[PDB]
């Protein structure tokens, strides 16, 4: 199946970092064919689950991110969107390509939710044709690819508001009394909490994990910085992800604009 | 357990492909952090299986072999080297590091003996404790570490007399047929088959599918260009490697030098 051939004495990128120190692969355009990737995945039959709460007003963003995700998010692979909402009924019929299912399951501190929520889904055994889990915010659009590049047992998303920060900047969780602390000089990257996956085995484990973290914090009257993006940074620090996507997959056109090193926007935040 | 922070915006290399486009490292100097990945795999007990082979004369290249191996490979993680040799009594007695064993195992066209020999062994059960097994030349040396960022399910090494060169260069079988045959507008690299490995299970499919291709190609009348090289990069066509090592792990300095983009030689080739 044929393909330019790589060349090996030209670098893939010259203004960004495209694999981490642990011999991670960091996810920008120009680093993968994904003709290559979409044939080994294909091979295996690879289903993808979709995770997105919508809870409240944030039922109104369901429309633009299902439409948009149709057009862009693993076009031709098997694709599984499961809607958590607490308004099932308001949940838009929308037409979806061949091989693509959506199921709405209705949900009942609240911070604690997503983790909770994710965990006890994701052990569920109607999930025994699912290959990877991918979590993500509902007030977004895709605006271009995002497919079978980013599946590995475990990713996190750097936050587009800090990949260019030092760590001490970083907005980690700083108080020793909460289980999300990060030392002053630890830390590789800020994740965000609004795009994360991996294996279904690897999604189990890193929600128990924070959803078990946010639990102790609560009985010890301690709630984390920034909630389950805290435990989700201190679980990445600690198990370190297989590949990272870079800020083109999760990017606020309207607070960052188009930066030179941003060479494809690809799942955006929507305004107000 | 502190170090430098990765630079989001400062490429690892500005002079070599650090990723493969299917998204495997491509490992060189100044891509990995060594403490951190000597953790990871610490953290999980890695033996790592080193097989030779010294037949006839190349008995005589296991003193340096095996003596520069105790001072670059692998060094602080569990090592078990296994030669295959028709003289075990010319083995000479090196002395090792703590956690490190070595066993001798006789062996009896005899360009199949590699894969045949690394596919019978790859399937028995007292490697039940080895987690990875690397398959390397024996009149080479050990100038400078290698070490567990080379591990991963499946890896290659790029040839150092190829990997500047264009596919058509590349000295695959190009006769049809051939069960080694790969078309003039195919190819990713041309791995040497002087340095390759990965999980035990991967090694077992490498080594087994590489034997039942030269079985098939000798039924037939038809002996690969480069004998098992050449089964290896069809093989590694088809199977991609999840790492690729760069020629700083497979070097020849007589005939070579010291090029610009070798900031290490790691493994280089002993003369006459
Ligand atoms: O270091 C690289 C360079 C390119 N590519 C990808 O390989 C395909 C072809 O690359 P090329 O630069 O040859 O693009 P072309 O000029 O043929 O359009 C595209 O999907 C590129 O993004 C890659 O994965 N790594
Ligand atoms: O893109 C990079 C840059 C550095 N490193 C490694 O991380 C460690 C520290 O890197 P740094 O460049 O900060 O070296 P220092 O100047 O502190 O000696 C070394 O093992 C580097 O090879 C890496 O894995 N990827």
């Amino acid at each position: 199946m044929v393909y330019p051939q790589p060349k090996v004495l030209t670098p893939s990128r010259k203004d960004v970092l495209v694999v981490t120190p642990w011999l991670a692969p960091i996810v920008w355009e120009g680093t993968f064919n994904i003709d290559i990737l979409n044939e080994q995945f294909r091979l295996q039959n690879t289903t993808i689950g979709l995770t997105v709460f919508a809870i409240k007003k944030y039922v109104a963003f369901l429309k633009l991110f299902l439409e948009t995700a149709e057009k862009h998010f693993m076009v031709g692979h098997r694709v599984h969107y499961y809607v958590f909402t607490d308004q099932p009924a308001a949940v838009p019929r929308v037409t979806l390509g061949t091989g693509r299912q959506l199921s709405v399951l209705e949900v009942g501190d609240v911070s604690m939710r997503r983790m909770e929520m994710i965990s006890d889904f994701s052990e569920r055994r109607f999930l025994s044709e699912v290959d990877y889990l991918v979590s993500v915010d509902v007030d977004m659009e895709f605006r271009d690819h995002v497919g079978v590049e980013i599946l590995t047992p475990l990713f996190g998303t750097l936050h587009p508001s800090f990949y260019g920060s030092s760590r001490e900047a970083f907005t980690y969780e700083r108080r020793p009394q909460s289980q999300a602390y990060i030392p002053k000089d630890e830390g590789d990257f800020y994740y965000m909490g609004a795009f994360f996956g991996g294996s279904v085995q690897e999604v189990q484990r890193l929600t128990r994990a924070c959803h078990q973290a946010m639990m102790v914090d609560q009985a010890n009257g301690i709630e984390a910085v920034w909630h389950d993006e805290s435990h989700l940074n201190k679980y990445l620090l600690r198990h370190k992800p297989t590949k990272v996507l870079s800020p083109e997959y999760l990017w606020d056109q309207q607070l960052l604009g188009w930066p030179a090193v941003l060479r494809k926007l690809r799942f955006t935040a929507v305004p107000k």
